[PDB]
DNA sequence: AGCCACGCCT
DNA sequence: AGACTCCTC
DNA sequence: AGGCGTG
DNA sequence: GCTGAGGAGTCT
C-alpha cells in the first residue's frame, strides 16, 4: 500500500526541513500556504504533481503524458493540480516562443507550408526564429499563427512556476544537510536531490543523535533568496563548463562577479563573517567564493593565464572565505607563474607564502616543496639563495616499486580492471586475501571504530536535522578540537587494544548499527563482519590508530590519496598495502605523503604498474 | 577533485 | 547515421 | 624515454 | 574532457 519512491522521497524532504522553526522563518504566509495545499491533494494528485516536477520546466503535450501507476487517465487528476493552481494549462498560453518550442519540427514544417511568406523545409531551429521574426514586424499576422500553433500542439500543461519556487527553495535547504556537501551531484528538474536520495531516501535509516542548533544562516527570507540566486548561477557556470562552451561560460561569470561585488557592504555580510567555517559555507559570499575558483578555470583553459594569476591573487588575499581551498590555489599560482607566465621571481615569493599558511595541507603543501626543490636545484635560478630559506626538509621516504604484465583487450585474465589483475599477483604471491577499496577500506574501519564520537552530543548547531549521514563540522579544523578529549583518548585506547578488543568494538558497532546510512562507512565494503574482523587482526592497533588520527584531525586534505588494495594472508597474519598503477596513472602528491606515513606506521606498502601486453 | 589519454619539452 | 535532449531508476 | 602539464 | 547507466524519442 506505500507510496511509489518519488513520493516518499519528496515527502521526506518536506517533513525534515519543516520541522524545524528556524526554517520555517524563511518562508511567508502566501509560501507555506501553498505547502498545505500539497499535502491538501488526493495520493494522486501528489505522485503526479512530483512527476512534473522531477521533470524540465516548460509546456507539454497531454498526449506525451503516461503514468498508469498514477492513473489509468490523467484528465481529473489533472484538473484537480489546475484548480490548486500547481499546474496551468493550455489557454494561459500566450507567449509565442513558448507555443513554437512546444512543437515538433514535423509540426513546424505542417505550419511553415499552410503560412505562405515560409520556406517548408530547414531545421527546427531555423523555423523559429523565422515564425518569431515574421510576428515581430506584422504583429496582426503573427497573433493568427500564435492561434493555429496553439490549436495544432493540442492540450497543454506546464508546472506553476509559482509554487514550484517554493518547493525547490525546501529542496535546497534540505541539500544543505545530507546533498549538495557530499559532493555535488545530479539533480534534474530546476532544483533536485542526488538519484541515491530520491530513489531510498523513503527506506534510509539514519544514524541516531541529537539535533542541536543555535544559529541561524540564513537572516531571513531574502538572505536565502539571495543564497539560492547565486547557488543557481553556479549551477548555470557548472553545466556550461561540462558542455564545454567555455566562452558562455566566462561571460556568466564576469557577470557573477560583477554582482559579487555590488553585494559587499550589505548588512547581511557581517553575520556570515561570524559564523563557524562549517555552516560559512552555506552563505551568499561562500558561493560566489566557489564561482570565482570555477572563473579561474575558465581563464585557464582560454589560456588567459595573466588574468587567472590575478583572480588568484585576488582569492588568496582574503581569509574569510573557502580556506580550505586555499592549498589548491596557491599551488595553482605557482603553476601558472612559473609555467606559463614564466616568472621566476614572483614563483619563490608565492611557494614560500603557500608554505607559511596553515591553510595548505597534505599534497598541495608538498606539491609548492617540490616546485621549490625543482626551482632552487636549477641553474636559470642558482642567482639567488633564497629557497635556502629554512626549507623544513620534508624529503619523503622511497617505496618498493613492483611491474607486472597483463594482456590488454579493459584486460583480461574474463573482462577485468587493472586493479583485479594486481590482485590476481597478490594471490599469486601468498595472500590468499584482498579487497579494492580505496578510502572506503580505511574510511569505514574509522567509521565503525568511531562511531560514537562522530554521532556524539554536545556540539552546538553540528546536526541541525533528521536526514544527516556525518555531522555537519566533519570536514572541517573544528571536528577534531570540538571533540579532543574523547578522540584522543579513543585514539590511546586503540592504539594499546589486544586484538580481540579490535574485533570486539568492531562487532559492536556492526551489530548495532548495520545499515545506518553514514558518509564515512560502506555497508558492503566487506563481505561480513567476520572479514572486518580479521583485517583489524592484522592491521593491529598502532596502523589502526594512526589511520584514524589522520582521518578525523583533517578528513578535507586526508581523505585522498589511500591505496586502491590491502592484502593479507589468513595464517601467517601479514598484509600488504598496494596502490595500483595502470600503464597511465602515475603517483599523486597525496598518495606519496600517504605511503609515506603508513610506512612510518610500520606497514608493507608496494606501488605495483601493470604494464599492457 | 580524481580519472585518463594524449602531447609538449628535454 | 549520428548528435542531441529528455526521462527513469 | 621520463617529467610535467592540458583538455 | 570525463564524472550514471540505460533507453526512447527527436534533431540535423
Ligand atoms: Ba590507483
Amino acid at each position: 500500500t506505500g507510496h511509489p519512491y518519488y513520493l516518499r522521497s519528496f515527502l521526506v524532504v518536506l517533513k525534515t526541513v519543516l520541522e524545524n522553526e528556524d526554517d520555517m522563518l524563511l518562508f511567508d504566509e502566501q509560501e507555506k500556504g501553498i505547502v498545505t495545499k500539497f499535502y491538501q491533494l488526493s495520493a494522486t494528485g501528489q505522485k503526479l504533481y512530483v512527476r512534473l516536477f522531477q521533470r524540465k520546466l516548460s509546456w507539454i503535450k497531454m498526449t506525451k503524458l503516461e503514468y498508469e501507476e498514477i492513473a489509468l487517465d490523467l484528465t481529473p487528476v489533472i484538473e484537480e493540480l489546475t484548480n490548486a493552481g500547481f499546474l496551468q494549462t493550455e489557454s494561459e498560453l500566450q507567449e509565442l516562443s513558448e507555443v513554437l518550442e512546444l512543437l515538433s519540427a514535423p509540426e513546424l514544417k505542417s505550419l511553415a507550408k499552410t503560412f505562405h511568406l515560409a520556406n517548408p523545409n530547414g531545421q527546427k531551429q531555423q523555423l523559429v526564429d523565422a515564425f518569431l521574426k515574421l510576428a515581430k514586424q506584422r504583429s496582426v499576422i503573427g497573433a493568427v499563427i500564435l492561434k493555429r500553433a496553439k490549436a495544432l500542439a493540442g492540450q497543454s500543461v506546464r508546472i506553476c512556476k509559482g509554487p514550484r519556487a517554493v518547493f525547490s527553495r525546501i529542496l535546497l535547504l534540505f541539500s544543505l544537510t545530507d546533498s549538495m556537501e557530499d559532493e555535488d551531484a545530479a539533480c534534474g528538474g530546476q532544483g533536485q536531490l542526488s538519484t541515491v536520495l530520491l530513489v531510498n531516501l523513503g527506506r534510509m535509516e539514519f544514524p541516531s543523535y541529537t539535533i542541536n542548533r543555535k544559529t541561524h544562516i540564513f537572516q531571513d527570507r531574502d538572505d536565502l533568496i539571495r543564497y539560492a540566486a547565486a547557488t543557481h548561477m553556479l549551477s548555470d557556470i557548472s553545466s556550461a563548463m561540462a558542455n564545454g562552451n567555455w566562452e558562455e561560460a566566462k561571460e556568466l561569470a564576469q557577470c557573477a562577479k560583477r554582482d559579487w561585488n555590488r553585494l559587499k557592504n550589505h548588512p547581511s555580510l557581517r553575520c556570515h563573517e561570524d559564523l563557524p567555517l562549517f555552516l560559512r559555507c552555506f552563505t551568499v559570499g561562500w558561493i560566489y567564493t566557489r564561482i570565482l575558483s570555477r572563473f579561474v578555470e575558465i581563464l585557464q583553459r582560454l589560456h588567459m593565464y595573466e588574468e587567472a594569476v590575478r583572480e588568484l591573487e585576488s582569492l588568496l588575499s582574503q581569509r574569510i572565505y573557502c580556506p580550505d581551498s586555499r592549498g589548491r590555489w596557491w599551488d595553482r599560482l605557482a603553476l601558472n607563474l612559473h609555467q606559463h607566465l614564466k616568472r621566476l621571481e614572483p614563483t619563490i615569493k608565492c611557494i614560500t607564502e603557500g608554505l607559511a599558511d596553515p591553510e595548505v595541507r597534505t599534497g598541495h603543501r608538498l606539491s609548492l616543496y617540490q616546485r621549490a626543490v625543482r626551482l632552487r636545484e636549477s641553474p636559470s635560478c642558482k642567482k639567488f639563495k633564497h629557497l635556502f630559506q629554512q626549507l623544513p626538509e620534508m624529503a619523503v621516504q622511497d617505496v618498493k616499486h613492483v611491474t607486472i604484465t597483463g594482456r590488454l583487450c579493459v584486460f583480461v585474465m574474463v573482462l577485468c580492471s587493472v586493479e583485479e589483475l594486481a590482485l590476481a599477483h597478490y594471490r599469486r604471491s601468498g595472500f590468499d586475501q584482498g579487497i579494492h577499496g580505496e578510502g572506503s577500506t580505511f574510511s569505514t574501519l574509522y567509521g565503525l571504530l568511531l562511531w560514537d564520537i562522530i554521532f556524539m552530543d554536545g556540539i552546538p548547531d553540528v546536526f541541525r536535522n533528521a536526514c544527516q549521514a556525518f555531522p555537519l563540522d566533519l570536514c572541517t579544523d573544528s571536528f577534531f578540537t570540538s571533540r579532543r578529549p574523547a578522540l584522543e583518548a579513543r585514539l590511546q585506547l586503540i592504539h594499546d587494544a589486544p586484538e580481540e578488543s579490535l574485533r570486539a568494538w568492531v562487532a559492536a558497532t556492526w551489530h548495532e548499527q548495520e545499515g545506518r546510512v553514514a558518509s564515512l562507512v560502506s555497508w558492503d565494503r566487506f563481505t561480513s563482519l567476520q572479514q572486518a574482523q580479521d583485517l583489524v587482526s592484522c592491521l593491529g592497533g598502532p596502523v589502526l590508530s594512526g589511520v584514524c588520527r589522520h582521518l578525523a584531525a583533517d578528513f578535507r586534505h586526508c581523505r585522498g590519496g589511500l591505496p586502491d588494495l590491502v592484502v593479507w594472508n589468513s595464517q601467517s597474519r601479514h598484509f600488504k598495502l598496494v596502490e595500483v598503477k595502470g600503464p597511465n596513472d602515475r603517483l599523486s602528491h597525496k598518495q606519496m605523503i600517504w605511503l609515506a606515513e603508513l610506512q612510518k606506521l610500520g606497514a608493507e606498502v608496494e606501488v605495483c604498474h601493470v604494464v599492457a601486453v
